[PDB]
């Protein structure tokens, strides 16, 4: 299996190039386009790494390419838990799809936030706001795919199933990878807690058997401080959870939030994923 990791929200986490150079990750998820909708100019935030609006992130394209030359997929994530977004109409979804196509993917723009590199796809991390028109958005982005240049689509729903914000989008059948967040939902009977692997194992079965995507990933916090709840000590993960979930036909690997908190976690579990 593969490890996917979020990057971009903590300037202390190392450069994107360094993250890829570790050799531990097959996907790096750049985060986030934090605000969007109602035809307004989106805001891109990468903490202290660089300032997209200032034009100082254009140097990131050499880092994106360094990742890609190592067969690592680099995705741009929309949303996140701290942002402010919603789509107001199908036309609004078309507007935002065009923005993403032209500014991050194989389209063209004179103000690409991260430079001339072509991101491998878009990660839907829709955690708040209204639930409407994300199916519209997914379909619009997928239609920009070419046989020469694939637009990957990935999604990060919360573990309660179905996910309120992403179910309609996921039901389009257009998503390649889904990394479910088995964290921050402590009362929902779907994530790990001390002495309880029953809920997460049951939720994993529900997700794998009810989703159209071809690859499903177990999304976890990389350290106790990376989330409010749900962190799994690595020996519990590798001893009690990975061997069972890896029997699923659609097991893709593990997703981690986030690079800042992953000083030892992926290193410890690498050969069991
Ligand atoms: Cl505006
Ligand atoms: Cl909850
Ligand atoms: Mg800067
Ligand atoms: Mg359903
Ligand atoms: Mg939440
Ligand atoms: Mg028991
Ligand atoms: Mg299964």
């Amino acid at each position: 299996g593969d490890i996917a990791i979020y990057w971009g929200q903590n300037g202390g986490e190392g450069t994107l190039a360094s993250t890829c150079d570790t050799g531990r990750y097959a996907y790096v998820i750049v985060s986030f386009v934090t605000t969007f909708g109602n035809f307004r100019a989106p805001v891109v935030n990468l903490a202290g790494h660089c300032d997209p609006a200032a034009g100082t992130c254009t140097g990131l394209s050499d880092e994106i390419r360094s990742c890609q030359g190592k067969d690592i997929k680099v995705l741009m994530s929309i949303g996140g838990g701290a942002g402010d977004y919603s789509l107001v109409s199908e036309a609004d979804a078309d507007n935002f799809a065009d923005y993403l196509w032209n500014n991050f993917l194989g389209g063209q723009s004179s103000s690409r936030p991260l430079g001339d590199a072509v991101l491998d796809g878009i990660d839907f991390d829709i955690e708040l706001g209204t639930t409407t028109f994300y199916d519209t958005l997914a379909r619009a982005l997928s239609s920009r795919s070419t046989q020469a240049a694939k637009v990957y689509l990935t999604a990060a729903p919360q573990c309660p199933h179905p996910d309120s914000h992403l179910d309609a989008a996921l039901n389009t059948g257009l998503f390649d990878n889904v990394w479910i967040q088995f964290y921050n939902n402590p009362l929902a009977q779907c994530q790990y807690s001390s002495g309880n692997t029953n809920d997460i194992l049951s939720s994993w079965n529900t997700w794998t058997s009810s989703t159209t995507a071809g690859k499903i990933f177990l999304g976890l916090p990389a350290a106790p401080e990376a989330a409010g709840s749900g962190y799994i000590p690595p020996d519990v993960l590798t001893g009690q959870i990975l061997p069972q979930i890896k029997t699923s036909a659609k097991y893709g690997g593990v997703m981690l939030y986030s690079k800042f908190y992953d000083t030892t976690y992926s290193t410890t579990i690498k050969d069991q994923v």
